[PDB]
């Protein structure tokens, strides 16, 4: 059941053409020609529109189009247009115990404005919290553009994930997207490192930000 | 092509079980014995759970099970867990150009969780932020339910409402609730006043946590 992956995000400007990979095994995707794709809106039927690799049923637009190379299939859609905005997914025959194993899923946005990277701002544990024998790291991700990143934490340089939490990206006042993520965590993991930091990626692009524990007063 | 009616959504409690119809026709559920069912969390990879009508992909629990009647498929799931809370949805293969056609998924509800009481985590504005010159309160509101909640602010005891920005509920990893509330707010402004305070309402109950100008970080 384990995912085939997919690109969560991808963009494009009008009239541009684009691409959106779902990466599988010889078990799969490489090893037969049973892939199929759909065009999805959240709280909605999937949409077949491709099956069987390349084929696509009619009243599909011929923008759409499926390809297969190696164990990595491909969405390609020309021209794009405000309307195909839409979450699409592929999936394929597998051999083992589960007959069919479906992509993450993408998010498809046309874009409306300049891409945007993310401001990331870190907040350590507040020594209240800490003098309540509790930690808590908060990262917050605001001002992006398409909306869609990746966020790691790092217990100095070994990425953390028990005790992280994550919300997805939700649109604000200017049309760009904000998330916020938090590390859970005992003071005693806090101090314990020489630092903590969030990373944030965000269209193959990584915006890093660090915090340590400074005895003070 | 043609849907698949579903129930938009469904409830039960904790040991009921539950059926979801998808209302086909002989073109397409008693067309053929290709019917499956999908579990899907928003965001995430549509998992296959039942399929051939029937048939269930071993490693999926027992629970969920697969029928038909006639040209309406069904899918039940038997004594009802917390973690069965999901989006479900079924397709069939059909007759015509598209080989498989969808419902528009069940978002399947589980009533009778225990009520909890969210543990309030207030943050001070962050060094780099206030050396920027923009300073930032931190309300993190985590571990409730049901996933509704209020918030006010107070300045050295006076009510605020500028500058506060508060987001809506969303579930984390554990089947409870996160937010957070922002009070945007100069440095000299935090400064200048002595005690900002986040106070939390969340069934009544009232929780509150208090900062103020630190010293060292």
């Amino acid at each position: 059941q384990s995912a085939l992956p997919q690109p969560a995000s991808v963009s494009g400007s009008p009239g541009q053409s684009i691409t959106i990979s779902c990466t599988g095994t010889s078990s799969d995707v490489g090893g037969y020609d049973l892939v199929s794709w759909y065009q999805h809106h959240p709280g909605g039927a999937p949409k077949l529109i491709i099956y069987e690799v390349t084929n696509r049923p009619s009243g599909v637009s011929d923008r759409f189009s499926g390809s297969k190379s190696g164990n990595t299939a491909s969405l390609t859609i020309s021209g794009l247009q405000a309307e195909d905005e839409a979450d699409y997914y592929c999936s394929s025959y597998a051999s083992g115990s589960t007959p069919r194993i479906f992509g993450g899923g993408t998010r498809l946005t046309v874009l409306g404005q300049p891409k945007a990277a993310p401001s990331v701002t870190l907040f350590p544990p507040s020594s209240e919290e800490l003098q309540a024998n509790k930690a808590t790291l908060v990262c917050l991700i605001s001002d992006f553009y398409p909306g869609a990143v990746t966020v790691a934490w790092k217990a100095d340089s070994s990425p953390v994930k028990a005790g992280v939490e994550t919300t997805t990206p939700s649109k604000q006042s200017n049309n760009k997207y904000a998330a916020s993520s938090y590390l859970s965590l005992t003071p005693e993991q806090w101090k314990s490192h020489r630092s903590y930091s969030c990373q944030v990626t965000h269209e193959g692009s990584t915006v890093e930000k660090t915090v340590a524990p400074t005895e003070c007063s």
